[PDB]
RNA sequence: CGGCUACCCACCCGACCCGUCUUGAAACACGGACCAAGGAGUCUAACACGUGCGCGAGUCGGGGGCUCGCACGAAAGCCGCCGUGGCGCAAUGAAGGUGAAGGCCGGCGCGCUCGCCGGCCGAGGUGGGAUCCCGAGGCCUCUCCAGUCCGCCGAGGGGCACCACCGGCCCGUCUCGCCCGCCGCGCCGGGGAGGUGGAGCACGAGCGCACGUGUUAGGACCCGAAAGAUGGUGAACUAUGCCUGGGCAGGGCGAAGCCAGAGGAAACUCUGGUGGAGGUCCGUAGCGGUCCUGACGUGCAAAUCGGUCGUCCGACCUGGGUAUAGGGGCGAAAGACUAAUCGAACCAUCUAGUAGCUGGUUCCCUCCGAAGUUUCCCUCAGGAUAGCUGGCGCUCUCGCCCACGCAGUUUUAUCCGGUAAAGCGAAUGAUUAGAGGUCUUGGGGCCGAAACGAUCUCAACCUAUUCUCAAACUUUAAAUGGGUAAGAAGCCCGGCUCGCUGGCGUGGAGCCGGGGUGGAAUGCGAGUGCCUAGUGGGCCACUUUUGGUAAGCAGAACUGGCGCUGCGGGAUGAACCGAACGCCGGGUUAAGGCGCCCGAUGCCGACGCUCAUCAGACCCCAGAAAAGGUGUUGGUUGAUAUAGACAGCAGGACGGUGGCCAUGGAAGUCGGAAUCCGCUAAGGAGUGUGUAACAACUCACCUGCCGAAUCAACUAGCCCUGAAAAUGGAUGGCGCUGGAGCGUCGGGCCCAUACCCGGCCGUCGCCGGCCUACGCCGCGACGAGUAGGAGGGCCGCUGCGGUGAGCCUUGAAGCCUAGGGCGCGGGCCCGGGUGGAGCCGCCGCAGGUGCAGAUCUUGGUGGUAGUAGCAAAUAUUCAAACGAGAACUUUGAAGGCCGAAGUGGAGAAGGGUUCCAUGUGAACAGCAGUUGAACAUGGGUCAGUCGGUCCUGAGAGAUGGGCG
RNA sequence: GUACCCAUAUCCGCAGCAGGUCUCCAAGGUGAACAGCCUCUGGCAUGUUGGAACAAUGUAGGUAAGGGAAGUCGGCAAGC
RNA sequence: CUGUUUAAUUAAAACAAAGCAUCGCGAAGGCCCGCGGCGGGUGUUGACGCGAUGUGAUUUCUGCCCAGUGCUCUGAAUGUCAAAGUGAAGAAAUUCAAUGAAGCGCGGGUAAACGGCGGGAGUAACUAUGACUCUCUUAAGGUAGCCAAAUGCCUCGUCAUCUAAUUAGUGACGCGCAUGAAUGGAUGAACGAGAUUCCCACUGUCCCUACCUACUAUCCAGCGAAACCACAGCCAAGGGAACGGGCUUGGCGGAAUCAGCGGGGAAAGAAGACCCUGUUGAGCUUGACUCUAGUCUGGCACGGUGAAGAGACAUGAGAGG
RNA sequence: CUUCUGACCUUUUGGGUUUUAAGCAGGAGGUGUCAGAAAAGUUACCACAGGGAUAACUGGCUUGUGGCGGCCAAGCGUUCAUAGCGACGUCGCUUUUUGAUCCUUCGAUGUCGGCUCUUCCUAUCAUUGUGAAGCAGAAUUCGCCAAGCGUUGGAUUGUUCACCCACUAAUAGGGAACGUGAGCUGGGUUUAGACCGUCGUGAGACAGGUUAGUUUUACCCUACUGAUGAUGUGUUGUUGCCAUGGUAAUCCUGCUCAGUACGAGAGGAACCGCAGGUUCAGACAUUUGGUGUAUGUGCUUGGCUGAGGAGCCAAUGGGGCGAAGCUACCAUCUGUGGGAUUAUGACUGAACGCCUCUAAGUCAGAAUCCCGCCCAGGCGGAACGAUACGGCAGCGCCGCGG
């Protein structure tokens, strides 16, 4: 009673039917991992970037387009 | 005259018997004698997903009620103040409970990491994103003005679905914080800011019906066990008691008791009779069954027969009645017997029990098409999980100086490795040998009373060297290989925000606006979601490799193949070498081959090698080495030959010197040291022949005749030796020798389903037409296939609603058919003949729906075959009669057997009319029959005194009683 | 109740199956005898068929010159 | 010994058997059955009996071990000790403590209860063998006997006899792999359908076969099946699932047959009884697991009357260091 | 599941207070078969579903082991490497030893040994023909062609093997599914009974020993043996031929040769011949012996026919003789030559001016081989005979024409 154990053979073959193509990788990739501190300050940065910005971003695109 | 045909026959070539387990099937693997009918994935519940329909934040009457009692009405219709209820619309917590809106602007409180107020909009934003909109400019017959109208648009705008990310909100927890509320001021509520767990929200998509697929529970694809439980029936065989009856020829051995005689003093002894005891001896019936391992062994028989056997007054044999009943009985004990069954009887039910295990699993065509691998399991014959497959789609891309994305690929850069190889005078590990040196000893020798007093030697040590190695060593270090990059998600500029960081407006991220896409080669359409079958037993080949002596062995790596696959070669084959398959006509080739089987060299083919008394003849491959050859053929390196070798013929083979060792010979000749010189042409102070010794003689050495190559080693091609196995045999055979062998090649030639060209069918894709739009043509690329999956079928069987002014007694169904056809087929249509009363087409619908098998079930018939076989117990013959008919019936005669423990005369149990007569001879009697126990008709069983009835026995059984 | 078989053909055994089954009566000779053999009373046609011939092998039976276990696992079988 | 047994493979050396032992029990008992009752059986019985075993005539014998394992007797002797009962803490559920039946452990006996019975080293005026001596050791270390046996591997042990020759048979030898005393040892007249060897007589068992009879078998008259059967049946080699009939290449091949014969058809019988797997079972056994009838105890009821003594509690007085 | 810890935690079901219990969060108590069942043995009385995924028997690949060889030459062999051997090493062959593997069969291939019987191999034990020896003769040993023909009788053990006695010229080695069970035998192994020893507390085990223990069927096809036959020649018969197949003869002794050759002697040959024998084959029955049912003859037991006479029955009643026939190595008879050649020995003669058996040529040469002698004669053929009345016929050769 006894039988063959283990093999790799056939596999390579069964691998490149479908194809072993890359994982994607998208635009803005999932940003959960990073360092804790950094995104404590990346959040904070963009709700006062949503608050304040409206103002001296518009008097600032009014002078360059005065400009050009 | 034409004709395909399921008619028959001839011929060439191909051609092994099907189904399944299997890596492998024609297998000396299993199932199948033949034929007809039956025979296997159904139904319900539940779930998931896809599909079709209706309604839609709803939906559903499936439970009831309402209508007159009408076949189809067990239908259908209605309810809505019958929505009770299911599912959904809201999740989350263990629970107490709690429970999804933000954005834009203006202002205030220190606009302080902070809250409040006022207005408006309303599910935020970023990057892609089908579509839509706008549009510079572009183009339509003289020059001006014209409008629709025409179409391409660089670019720009809003942006569906969906994808990716950020931000927001709810609930549970954790952390840090301060403020507010007051049916009552408290270990009371409410709130804020962060990081997390959630099956969430972020404008909802379900519900009902039906169909398909898959999974699960059900007898659930069909058949299959040894078992287990419940409840009953058996002691007519057998086991053992008990009761009541029955049965057993003759003989041999000769105890107790007795008698007589003799002896003895007594005790008692001796001799001859009588006597008839024995779990006693030979042997009959009876009962058993040892041996022949005899006969038989599809028998006479589901345990017999024949010889040969054991025991027969006994623990004997035996009939009837009666008792003991299944995990129980009984057992002189063998696990034997208990109705042909016993290491747990028989019958029915639970029961269609269970099975990871064998066997089968029924119509066609089209398309696609595997795996025998990872992990986990009391798993190793199995399942779940990934991977491989198929179906269903969906989202984009095309068509009208350049695109999106991708790649079993290369290049250009750039990293990574520690194997092949190499290395030890580089570490570690082993290891050979020589040389040099003088510190250290011990040990040898020598000068010496002794002294590192001096010296020689030894080992060890060190120094540079030298030979060989390494999977568990390494400085070095390949080839093959692995990753990344080769641009708009990118550059460059400018600015805002940050509680993070901090000399610094510093760094880093994010956000916003602007600017310029031509950024290696080559090829292509890509992305994505669901459901899920089969698979989880592998094997071979090149190369690299582990264990082993090795294997057609076991175990790995990379790639291919076989399995799943044909075809052309290798004769024959799974795996080899070419090459992969729709059906065909022409041409060409591949791998191979061209004496003849057998298509092609039937070339005035080229060059050489080899003779075998066992030749040789093509990867895988189907038998051979070490060694040797003056067999021949090349080749290498030397040595000789013109001052003549080489072998052949001819001449000699001395002298100082019978030199010396000896006096056994030796005057070169068994043995010993040696060894010079002269003459020459050269002689060896002599190779040997042979006289025991003296001697002729030769060899070494020398010279003539001679005429041009010769000698010695060594090497590799063919061939030979080495070479021996069982039935007679294998380059395939026949054969084959100026080849039909070996090696080198040439020119022609042969052919596969490969290639090309052309026709035809189908699939797929790209369309085209306002012609069954589910049809019609057009174009082009392709077609293999087991397990498996879908699609189509105007394939088929049976039934139901609809329809064909369907079909038929002027002949339907079914059946047969050397008849005519159609389709690629499933099958069908007509003709002809039987046949005698129902049948079909189409659109839908619903199934107990299609046979070769399952040692399938039932029914029938073959081959075997007019065969085996009608043989245990001696045996018949003649005449006559009745009769269609006489080996068997009956009578006579004759000859026989059974031979009184019978083949006789009568009974018990059992059988039930068989008893008897008459009549028949169809079937039955295993041949026949006038016969019978066969069939048909009709008869026969007489009892106070024969037995049952009556009695009790072994026992069985009722009331009283007790238990249940 | 009373017939009949009571069995190599009326029972059981799947049957007209050499199997099995309970008892009584039992002559003459030989002989010890109901031993085996032959007759008599009393039954019977040879046991589910016949004819022709006399091969092998058989199955049952019987002899053998010499030697007497040499055969064979064994004197098994047969013979004394 | 006679007897009996596996009917349908065994006839025995097995079984019983008389004889010998051993054990329980004086009836409110032993040993059993039974679902149940003082229901049955032994029992219509009473230790010369009933019940349960071992051994197996007589004759002679019955050795040594209580360590293991059983069995049994003994005492609340004292550790362990279950319900119920007592007492304490607590609002109570509950908790704790003391007391403590059987049994277990402690102690005694038993081997005609199961069973068991060593190995070294030296040692005698030729060598060997070794009575003796020392040591470790267990509970005891095989005593009387007996043997290459039916028990002995090595093994065809060694010697003698038997035969020409003997792995056989007998007789003796004994550090006997692994003999042995009721697991019975050793003899042993009689008898074994028991097993083995040799001798005499006898013979077809043989050298060596031959013949004869009966019944078949043969042919014919009649009457006639069954097993089995993919197709059918000539061989060599090769390859192949590795031993073809059929494939390939060769050898070749005439109809239809009868009587034989057993080489082949890996013939026919039978889903291998040997082996393995199954998460398939049944017999059995015990110090497997989980239980249970039966049984031994303790508790509570049925369950009453009379007398006496005490453990300990309840109360207070006196001694008490 | 238990246990412990943490919160002024939640729920403890009509509402409260407290005990208790449940819960959240995180630590421990174990699953060593370690992703986790709670678990002893035996079956020889066994059963069931299966497997050749998996042993025992053969077959196949392999050749360590076994057996059989070859090369080199240190030595042994009085001297001397190779007459005969040969270490140290080394290359092979064999499948008759054992082992390895699991490829075939588990819906069955009957498993050891013996008896009988046929054929084959050669790695030759003897015989024929030869060569070499440390071959004087004899007796041996080693080689070559060579498997034609032989290779026995017995005690033991079941044996293969082994060992022994005796004969012999010699007691060679094997294969064919470890040939051969529808041929036997069943002694052993290998069921169920039983005993003994060891082991196990036990059911029981033991390639430890002893003993008793059912061996099935042929009539199918092929093969083979034997017998009818079948096709063509018109029929049919006689006489025959031979294609092909089969093959059988073999060995020893005695007497002369001769106690001669040879040998110091002890010892001791060979050829031709002449007698026989062994083994086998083919016959045959005059003799000898069997057989005996001419049921031939004559004794004889018991019974039967009244008795003598004649007979009969007793599964051929017994035994005494015995015709014919069948038969025996238990009687007798017969068994035979030609050719090419192998091994080897030579001749002539080059290669290689010599030599040489070889290179071309030739010769002698045998139990081998083939044929003769001897069996059977084919989908093989000859030569010859007669070739169909009766009453028409009928049938042949020749000529025809339709
Ligand atoms: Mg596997
Ligand atoms: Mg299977
Ligand atoms: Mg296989
Ligand atoms: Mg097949
Ligand atoms: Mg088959
Ligand atoms: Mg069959
Ligand atoms: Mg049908
Ligand atoms: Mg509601
Ligand atoms: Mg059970
Ligand atoms: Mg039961
Ligand atoms: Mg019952
Ligand atoms: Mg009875
Ligand atoms: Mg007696
Ligand atoms: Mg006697
Ligand atoms: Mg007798
Ligand atoms: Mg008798
Ligand atoms: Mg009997
Ligand atoms: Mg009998
Ligand atoms: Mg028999
Ligand atoms: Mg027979
Ligand atoms: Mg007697
Ligand atoms: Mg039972
Ligand atoms: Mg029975
Ligand atoms: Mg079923
Ligand atoms: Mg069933
Ligand atoms: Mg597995
Ligand atoms: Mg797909
Ligand atoms: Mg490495
Ligand atoms: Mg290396
Ligand atoms: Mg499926
Ligand atoms: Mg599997
Ligand atoms: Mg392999
Ligand atoms: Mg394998
Ligand atoms: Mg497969
Ligand atoms: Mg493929
Ligand atoms: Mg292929
Ligand atoms: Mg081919
Ligand atoms: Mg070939
Ligand atoms: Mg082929
Ligand atoms: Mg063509
Ligand atoms: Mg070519
Ligand atoms: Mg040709
Ligand atoms: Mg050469
Ligand atoms: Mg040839
Ligand atoms: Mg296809
Ligand atoms: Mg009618
Ligand atoms: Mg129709
Ligand atoms: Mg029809
Ligand atoms: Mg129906
Ligand atoms: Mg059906
Ligand atoms: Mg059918
Ligand atoms: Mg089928
Ligand atoms: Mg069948
Ligand atoms: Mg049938
Ligand atoms: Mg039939
Ligand atoms: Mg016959
Ligand atoms: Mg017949
Ligand atoms: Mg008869
Ligand atoms: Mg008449
Ligand atoms: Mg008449
Ligand atoms: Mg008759
Ligand atoms: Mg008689
Ligand atoms: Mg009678
Ligand atoms: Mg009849
Ligand atoms: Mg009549
Ligand atoms: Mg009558
Ligand atoms: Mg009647
Ligand atoms: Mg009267
Ligand atoms: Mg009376
Ligand atoms: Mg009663
Ligand atoms: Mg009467
Ligand atoms: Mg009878
Ligand atoms: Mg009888
Ligand atoms: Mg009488
Ligand atoms: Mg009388
Ligand atoms: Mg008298
Ligand atoms: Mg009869
Ligand atoms: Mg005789
Ligand atoms: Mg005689
Ligand atoms: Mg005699
Ligand atoms: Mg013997
Ligand atoms: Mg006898
Ligand atoms: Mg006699
Ligand atoms: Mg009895
Ligand atoms: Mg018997
Ligand atoms: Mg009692
Ligand atoms: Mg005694
Ligand atoms: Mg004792
Ligand atoms: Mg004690
Ligand atoms: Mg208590
Ligand atoms: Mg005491
Ligand atoms: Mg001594
Ligand atoms: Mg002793
Ligand atoms: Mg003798
Ligand atoms: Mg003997
Ligand atoms: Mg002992
Ligand atoms: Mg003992
Ligand atoms: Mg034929
Ligand atoms: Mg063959
Ligand atoms: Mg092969
Ligand atoms: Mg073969
Ligand atoms: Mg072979
Ligand atoms: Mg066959
Ligand atoms: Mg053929
Ligand atoms: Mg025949
Ligand atoms: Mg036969
Ligand atoms: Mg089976
Ligand atoms: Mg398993
Ligand atoms: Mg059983
Ligand atoms: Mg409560
Ligand atoms: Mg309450
Ligand atoms: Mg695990
Ligand atoms: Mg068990
Ligand atoms: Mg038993
Ligand atoms: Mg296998
Ligand atoms: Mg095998
Ligand atoms: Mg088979
Ligand atoms: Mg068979
Ligand atoms: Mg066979
Ligand atoms: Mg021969
Ligand atoms: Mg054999
Ligand atoms: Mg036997
Ligand atoms: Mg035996
Ligand atoms: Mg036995
Ligand atoms: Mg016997
Ligand atoms: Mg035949
Ligand atoms: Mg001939
Ligand atoms: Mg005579
Ligand atoms: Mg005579
Ligand atoms: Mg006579
Ligand atoms: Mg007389
Ligand atoms: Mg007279
Ligand atoms: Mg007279
Ligand atoms: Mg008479
Ligand atoms: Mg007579
Ligand atoms: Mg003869
Ligand atoms: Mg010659």
């Amino acid at each position: 009673a006894k039988s063959k154990n283990h093999t790799t053979h056939n596999q390579s073959r069964k691998w490149h039917r479908n194809g072993i193509k890359k994982p994607r990788s998208q635009r803005y990739e999932s940003l959960k991992g990073v360092d804790p501190k950094f995104l404590r300050n990346m959040r904070f940065a963009k709700k006062h970037n949503k608050k304040g910005l409206k103002k001296m971003q518009a008097n600032n695109a009014k002078a360059m387009s005065a400009r050009a």
